[PDB]
RNA sequence: GUUUGCGCGCCAUGGGCGCGCUCUAACGGGUGUAAGUCCCGAACAUGCCCAGGUAGUGGGAAAUGUAUAGCCGAACAGCAAGGGUGUCUACUGUGAGGUGGAAUCUGAAGGAAGCUGUAAGCGAAUCUCUGGUCCGACGGACAGAAAUCGCAUAUAAGGCUAGGCUUCGGUGAUAAGCUGGCAAAGAACAGUGAAGUCUAAUAACUGAAGCAGAGUAAAUGCGGCGGAUAUAUGGAGAGAAAGAGCGUGCACCUUAAGCGUGGAGGUCUCACAGAGGUUAGCCUAGUAACAACGAACUGUGAGAAGUCAGCCGAGCCCAUAGUAGUGAAGAAGUCUCUGUAAUGGGGAUGGAGCGAAGGGGCGAACAAUCAUAAUGUCUCGUAUUGCAGAAAUGACAACAUCUGCCGUAACCAAUCGGGUAAAAGGUGGUCAAAUCAAGCGAGACGGAAAGGAGUUGAUUGAACCGCCGUAUACGGAACCGUACGUACGGUGGUGUGAGAGGUCGGAAUUUCUCAAUUAAGAGAAAUUCUUCCUACUCGAU
DNA sequence: GAGAGCAGGGGCTATGAACCTGCTCTCATTTCTTTTG
């Protein structure tokens, strides 16, 4: 019955837009996307049959866009009921979930007194699994034979079903994480575990990857899973620390997004990039709602005007640099309201990019109003109006 | 389409090789056959230091100037022949046009071999040693090339900017260079500053190594080797060594804005004829040119403005033109020494030739594209086999799993000693399974289906960035530039800007027609995209 | 304006780094050219 929900026409459809909606690459067949729709009017009976009679190919990294439109199908089955089962604390690749949800519970969670962290990371997983005992868990729960030769057919040979299969797997973890009595969150394959105290977090520790390196099958690597204190905590992109109040253990926005921030906005704001400033102040912005809205969950005040401070300074260097010329810098400046004989002084001072952008008539003249009206956003008034 | 940028000729105020005359170290001495060379003797004025941040006097150590004949002339100021304008005014031509004034810009990095006065800088054979800088192409530094070696270099080497931390801590002056947060180069100013050399005197009153970070790039950095170095490159040691100015000779050699002179091809104007249109009379164009409207086209003569930008282009065609110009002070040809990566340079004969300019066509060659008997396998059996689950009975008290401590200072955060599967404990018993057995696979082992392991031609190469060698000139030695400076030779790299006009060609959309007044079928009017052309207007070099 | 420091808090991973407030403090520039992306 579960391969007649995966091939019925609105779950084919279904998974037809969603694939044109990612707009994937081709695959080893070389078929379009746009040539998706003409396929499957052609061959609806045949992959239909092909596949009903489990003689279909799972041909063999970037999916074939008919292999890619299967999985998508069966994934929109089979993302339901085993979403039914899985746990609360669970919010990876999963609907209405994210990883601000999870640093919330985990704040929570360390608000309740759960200081110590266990970090336990599964270490190649799809790689590490073997098929026969994830395929009969996918067993215990999906009854139909069809079902189950057309998925292991797809594990021999990403989509959405490689997730939802790798979080059936770990469901066992969060079973057994609730059956041991254990706070936690989870998002895919990462998840810290909250406990009170060192003995207790090592043996917990311990514990766990001989749960995972026995029961589960999995290999857990010595290397990146640890335990820890918030403050030597990242998770999803999120540092920690604690507020000098008792009452909250706070999020924090790591150095590494910090530093990944810095780095795409160091590109879009670099000065011998051709394009007009209008274009790079836009992408730009639309970078900082980007991080603004992975982050507004965390405490980054000083770090957003700050952040402000260095977007502003990397696009006065911009507009100075695309000025090009004394007597342009010059004409600029005197338009933008500085008087003749320090515009003059400054626009010969052209060269030293760096360091007349720093300060003085540069700092007037192209000043946080005026880059405020010429359309750039400041991280600062978005981060307060988020939260 | 970037003031100018073409051919040919002339001319040094440019450079060589000679001849002369004069001058050469503040002012004097010496030393000496011989002094511009080597040595010796003052003052004044700055630089620096006697400091506490200054002045003002007293003092003093190195350094510089007055103060070598002389050179040069700022990114210094002024003058300035000329050039441009779609600005304005006059005159003259029938017109294309021309000439003269004002106004404004310009007078440039390549010949008025422009002119005048500076600031600053420089300023003497040769040898030896040494610092710094530059070069060994281009190319993120491969490939290709005639075109250094090794290493490293974009989740950014490296340089630089402002702080922090940990250790330490007084001689200074000359002085090329280095750096000032980076595309590259210069000039300016500021801070430093290599190599050595020189000094390390006097007296007072009134900053270094490192360390991790942060920020900042149109990318090269470090080391070796070889070479260059008159911005008269910083110095040290030798050196009785040359340097400068003026004049004058050489069938001396060269030069893009100087002087003279040529401008085809296209474009435009006028006058005659023919061809036309319209009312013997008048016109022959216009829309940038093609195209299309239009009667507006064709000859002949007379004139006017005017050329002159490498990118695949050897060579041939048109016309100035076999003319100007060069050639007997000796051409072409031939022979012979040779050089480069390539372009060349001598000689000896020979006796006359050689031979331009702008713009269009055609085009070899080159580059890019375009065309011309197993395994395995489908379906059978054979023995197995991977991973679920349930359970007749045995073996035993240990198996997991979750909660973080002990004492002491009269009172704990290894705040004080010890430990971190440390106390005290909870929680669920732990496996071994005879038997039975799911679904999906995996290999074997055989038996039959099948199945098999260049030529030639066409299109395109629109434009652009350069670098390198020689010659020849400049800004500003080098480096960067002057249209890749230009000319001639070599080499890589990018790829078809917008508007407008045409093609209104090909394909799509709206509406008609055919099909049958049926189609996501075909044709037509319009529209859009698109192939292609046009410096016509810009933009880029 | 962009960039620093200080304190100035408290709690815990306690003689450190986290954050959010302030003060409070500096740095002010070649009055010139040239050439390609
Ligand atoms: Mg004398
Ligand atoms: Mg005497
Ligand atoms: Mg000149
Ligand atoms: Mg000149
Ligand atoms: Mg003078
Ligand atoms: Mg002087
Ligand atoms: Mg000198
Ligand atoms: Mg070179
Ligand atoms: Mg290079
Ligand atoms: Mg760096
Ligand atoms: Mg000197
Ligand atoms: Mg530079
Ligand atoms: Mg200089
Ligand atoms: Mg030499
Ligand atoms: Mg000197
Ligand atoms: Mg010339
Ligand atoms: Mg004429
Ligand atoms: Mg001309
Ligand atoms: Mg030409
Ligand atoms: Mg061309
Ligand atoms: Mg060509
Ligand atoms: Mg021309
Ligand atoms: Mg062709
Ligand atoms: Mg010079
Ligand atoms: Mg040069
Ligand atoms: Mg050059
Ligand atoms: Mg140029
Ligand atoms: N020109
Ligand atoms: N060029």
């Amino acid at each position: 019955n579960l391969m007649e929900q995966i091939l019925s026409s609105d779950n084919l459809n279904r998974a037809y837009l969603q694939v044109v909606r990612n707009k994937g690459a081709e695959g080893v067949d070389g078929m379009k996307y746009t040539e998706l729709k003409e396929h499957l009017a052609k061959n609806g009976e045949t992959i239909k049959g092909q596949l009903r009679t489990r003689k279909y190919k799972p041909q063999p990294g970037v999916p074939t866009v008919t292999d890619r439109f299967i999985q998508q199908a069966i994934a929109q089955v089979l993302t339901p009921i085993y979403e039914e089962q899985f746990h609360d604390h669970s919010y990876g690749f999963r609907p209405n979930r994210c990883a601000q949800q999870a640093i919330l519970t985990a704040l929570n969670i360390m608000n309740d007194g759960n200081d110590w962290i266990v970090d336990i990371d599964l270490e190649k997983f799809f790689d590490t699994v073997n098929h026969d005992k994830l395929m009969t868990l996918i067993g215990r729960t999906i009854k139909d034979g069809d079902v189950i030769s057309i998925v292991r057919k797809y594990l021999v040979s990403g989509g959405n079903l490689s997730p939802l299969l790798a979080n059936i797997m770990l469901n066992e973890l969060d079973k057994e994480m609730e059956k041991r009595g254990l706070n936690f969150v989870r998002y895919a394959d990462d998840c810290i575990i909250m406990v009170g105290s060192e003995m207790s977090a090592n043996r917990v520790m311990r514990n766990i990857s001989r749960f995972i390196e026995e029961k589960l099958g999995l290999k857990v690597n010595m290397t990146k899973s640890k335990v820890d204190r918030p403050s030597g905590l990242k998770y999803l992109g999120f540092g920690f620390y604690f507020d000098p109040r008792a009452h909250q253990f706070k999020a924090k926005p790591h150095a590494k997004s910090v530093a990944k921030f810095k780095k795409r906005m160091k590109e879009l704001t670099c000065r011998s990039w051709g394009v007009s400033n209008s274009y790079k102040v836009e992408k730009l912005n639309q970078l900082i709602r980007g991080w603004i809205n992975y982050f507004k969950i965390g405490s980054m005040k000083t770090l957003c005007k700050e952040l402000d401070s260095r977007i502003r300074y990397r696009l006065r260097m911009c507009i100075w640099k695309q000025w090009k010329t004394p007597q342009n810098q010059e004409k600029n400046l005197v338009k933008l309201g500085i008087d003749r004989n320090t515009a003059r002084r400054v626009a010969y001072t052209g060269k030293r990019i760096a360091y007349v952008c720093n300060k003085g008539a540069v700092n007037v003249a192209i000043s946080n109003k005026r880059l405020a009206s010429f359309g750039l956003i400041s991280m600062l008034d978005y981060y307060i109006e988020k939260c």
